[PDB]
């Protein structure tokens, strides 16, 4: 020390850092990445809860991001940016439990308000690390203290044998929770303010923010949250005691582990990492689509009940929501799964094979529900169109796992004392490689919101640098304040709060703000309303 | 002594009326007997045909209506009366009526069978909404409409017995239409081109004859206005038919089916109209004690079953609704509603509606029918329940069993046209709530805004004309186009494929698809499956 950049060494509880200055397109960034916040969760520690990092002598070198946690790498379409984008950009490996800070360069004078991200992958993938999840932007053009953390996924996260010591499940969701605790006693250090933090994520990292709202040792972190295209309730974000128990023994039996469960997780943590991941997939109950393996369970614990109890009977008046889903949340599911499908055509199908689809994207649902779902979504004036059928077919996926899970939880919020704003976007980025049919994918507001467009090298419209831009500030204003409208701002159109009397949401385009009512209303009723009466 | 006034028919010499008509004079024939009375020992039996006559028959005036019950609800309101008997109630009614051109047709005219409609509980060919005159002078048509025997009298039934076999009110209908073949020549019609018209009880009467074999030789096109043989409220099985029927007989102090019949037969007419409504299964609304029975002889099945595998290659149909079909049903029967009032209801209310508007629905099959019919944008408003009500009972009983039939019989070979009648009568006294209610299209078809006295707007004048010719050039060529209009737009027959409709009011042809096709694909598809 004396030699190095002094704005870039730091002390945490744990030790000093050493981070590293970052150029963004309008200057200097302050980032330190790969900051420990936990004990490496391995041999004995695999399954069970996180431990705080101990202490470390020297100067930690925060310069470089760490390990991404273990995972399956999708090798589907070698090449392909569109799932290239979201594989591990870093050595896959158990010790993996890391964080990383974005900060102003030089770092904030006064006390600045946190964004916590928390990512999506079905829970068994995604990294902090990542591309689209860059602070950088977020840190210089709006002065924004960005944190970002890794937390188990897969068997590794959420492997469960329920009421059991050694694998106790939700692992995943307290490895998130220790990164929010490190947050409120070090974020100070970095001029954040602890006092200020609000949590944003999408998909599986969007039920993981809607899990901290539900579970009460978490809400004494956090202010504010940012569900995007994901919700703690709905098919997919969680399982039964029951189900995980199931799942874990069947897994444990294929990788060899046979009768108490002792003896049967001492076995699983003897095993490679990579053996696990091989079997991941094979203890689903179906053939589905938006169906992960091993996700939150309903412990009685982390969750005191499920998020549906909790949604309908919570108290959240204290709390502020932003909520939002993309204009096509299942045509990407359709891909790996429905026959018919493919992203190298334009995948016009028959009305059996989307007969066949509902089957494996309603994988729960009975005879007669299936056959309520295809009533509802065929077009009787042209039931046979292949056209109408494939786009009913990404509709059904769509609906049934992310807009109306996430109309409901609005719903629920705003009746029982939230301040709700929600949102759909509706911009299909220039740059994307996946067919046109697919129209506006899950995950592809992330690049916008977090102001890729703003670095010149990555070829995106003018038009889209001033629409992230535009989002960018939605964003924080909503950090900020708990609203996303700029008060300084008078001639900009305002994003009403959302409440269960108008309904009302905007539109996130390349035009002005527009407000809309009723969040997919007479399509989320039969959702939300009537089917859960055909599980009777 | 009027040359044009005597007709010789088979039972002997008749003597009609010359008529004035807006344009000029008509001849018209009225209470023809096309049967034995069907009194004492006649009662609940098929009707037997009418014995010759000596000299010349009178037929100047309109004959006995059939027994039936009378609306008091709303004492000399417009409304109600205009449906109501207008002449003496009487067992002794089966007669019909005849209007031809002044002087008769030189060459064989095209023939239109009018059916009316009431619940097969009520009616009569007598009413001033039935008047066939503007269409035998204006079309120059030959019409003709009967009277049928209504409630316990046309279709009480005991199931297997021969003195009450059920379904006589129809057989009276097919010996009006017997009657048509062997005499309508003699007033110029032509028994070779015979189209059957008819609206609610009457459409599915006429839907019952293109079921029915033995009818089929005595039709070649039919009308089916705001009713269908299939459907909730038209027809019931043989077991409820006897249980009703036994249900009447204890109600009245009766007594085997012959002992029980024979003591039903003693029973003054106004005793078994006293208890007629006492016998239906539940509360409901668009529900009728005494309608045709599924009994294996007239109809050999159900109607669905019917519908489902017949061949209609050789028919030409013309099908429809009115806007507002449901409306009417509610101001008797739901609470909250009135014609005296805005009929602003409340969720509860409209739940509670749709148990009596959907009296067969288990408590999962409302929750699917309130679901599909809330807004979820305004789930409280009060218009838009009130709306909604009125929609659940005119589709579950009409527009739905409506499209089912125009789609079958598409399907099986029949040439369909389908339309949706959505003009408010300028003289309507129900309250606006109700828009277009169920059977007021009628006097738009018979062409009554011609009568000057009758204080109808000069759109509805033009608009009567034009309705006038679509109905007589569909009885003439099977096709209510005009030939003469070289001129757009067309009306493309109801295909399963386009599925075509019109609307009918004050504005040119508008060319619709699909007939309420989401919601009717969920009482015709989805609501079967619970149970
Ligand atoms: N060997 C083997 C054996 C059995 C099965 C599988 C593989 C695979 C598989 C195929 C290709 C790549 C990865 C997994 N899937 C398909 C699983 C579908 C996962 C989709 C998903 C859901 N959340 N993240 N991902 C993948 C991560 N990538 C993405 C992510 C996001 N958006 C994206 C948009 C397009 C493309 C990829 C995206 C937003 C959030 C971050 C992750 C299965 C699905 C089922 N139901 C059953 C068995 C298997
Ligand atoms: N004393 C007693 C005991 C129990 C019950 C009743 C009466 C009455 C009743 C009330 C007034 C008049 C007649 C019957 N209704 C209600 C029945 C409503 C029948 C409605 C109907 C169906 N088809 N024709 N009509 C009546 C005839 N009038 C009309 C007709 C048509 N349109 C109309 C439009 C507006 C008003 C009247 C119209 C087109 C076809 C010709 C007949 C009941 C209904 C139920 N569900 C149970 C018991 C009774
Ligand atoms: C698209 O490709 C898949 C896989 O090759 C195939 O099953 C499907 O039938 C194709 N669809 C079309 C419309 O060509």
């Amino acid at each position: 020390e004396g030699r190095e950049d002094p704005q870039l060494l730091v002390r945490v509880r744990g030790g000093q850092l050493r981070g590293i200055r970052l150029k963004a397109p309008g200057g200097p960034v302050s980032a330190f990445l790969g900051i420990p916040f936990a004990e490496p969760p391995v041999g004995s520690r695999r399954f069970m809860p996180p431990e705080p990092k101990r202490p470390w002598s020297g100067v930690l070198d925060a310069t470089t991001f760490q390990n991404v946690c273990y995972q399956y790498v999708d090798t589907l379409y070698p090449g392909f940016e569109g799932t290239e984008m979201w594989n591990p950009n870093r050595e896959l490996s158990e010790d993996c439990l890391y964080l990383n800070v974005w900060t102003p360069y030089p770092r904030p004078a006064s006390p600045t308000p946190v964004l916590i991200w928390i990512y999506g992958g079905g829970f068994y993938s995604g990294a902090a690390s990542l591309d689209v999840y860059d602070g950088r932007f977020l840190a210089q053009v709006e002065g924004a203290v960005l944190v970002s953390m890794n937390y188990r996924v897969g068997t590794f996260g959420f492997l469960a044998l329920p009421g059991s010591r050694e694998a106790p499940g939700n692992v995943g969701l307290l490895d998130q929770r220790l990164a929010l605790q490190w947050v409120q006693e070090n974020i100070a250090a970095f001029g954040g303010d602890p006092m200020s933090v609000t949590l944003f994520g999408e998909s599986a990292g969007a039920a993981s923010v809607g899990m901290h709202i539900l579970s009460l040792p978490s809400r004494s972190l956090f202010h504010r949250a940012v569900l995007q295209s994901g919700t703690p309730n709905g098919p997919w974000a969680t399982v039964s005691a029951g189900e995980a128990r199931r799942r874990a023994t069947l897994l444990a039996r294929l990788v060899g582990c046979p009768g108490n469960d002792t003896e049967l997780i001492a076995c699983l943590r003897t095993r490679p990492a990579q053996d696990l991941v091989d079997h991941e997939w094979h203890v689903l109950p179906q053939e589905s689509i938006f169906r992960f393996s091993f996700v939150p369970v309903v412990d009685g614990d982390f969750l005191s009940d499920t998020p549906e109890a909790l949604i309908n009977t919570g108290d959240f008046q204290d709390l502020q929501v932003l909520v939002g889903v993309v204009k096509d949340e299942g045509s990407y599911f359709l891909v790996y799964g429905v026959p018919g499908f493919s992203k190298d055509n334009e995948s016009l199908i028959s009305r059996a094979q989307f007969l066949a689809g509902v089957r494996i994207g309603v994988p729960q649902a009975s005879d007669l529900a299936a056959e309520a779902v295809v009533l509802h979504y065929t077009d009787w004036l042209h039931p046979e169109d292949p056209t109408h059928l494939r786009d009913a077919m990404s509709a059904v996926v769509g609906d049934h796992n992310v807009v109306c899970p996430v109309a409901q939880l609005a719903g629920r919020l705003a009746a029982q004392g939230a301040r709700v704003y929600a949102y759909i976007f509706e911009h299909r980025a220039s740059t994307l490689t996946w067919p046109l049919w697919m129209g506006v994918p899950h995950g592809y507001e992330i690049e916008f919101i977090f102001g890729l467009p703003l670095d010149p090298s990555l070829n995106y419209t003018t038009e889209e640098r001033i629409f992230a831009q535009r989002l960018m500030k939605y964003w924080t204003n909503f950090a900020r304040t708990g609203d996303p409208n700029d008060p300084r701002d008078s001639k900009s159109p305002q994003w009403p709060p959302y409440t269960t009397a108008a309904q009302q949401y905007v539109s996130l385009n390349l035009k002005p703000l527009e407000v809309r009512r009723g969040l997919r209303a007479q399509t989320c009723a039969f959702w939300n309303r009537f089917l859960p009466k055909l599980l009777s």
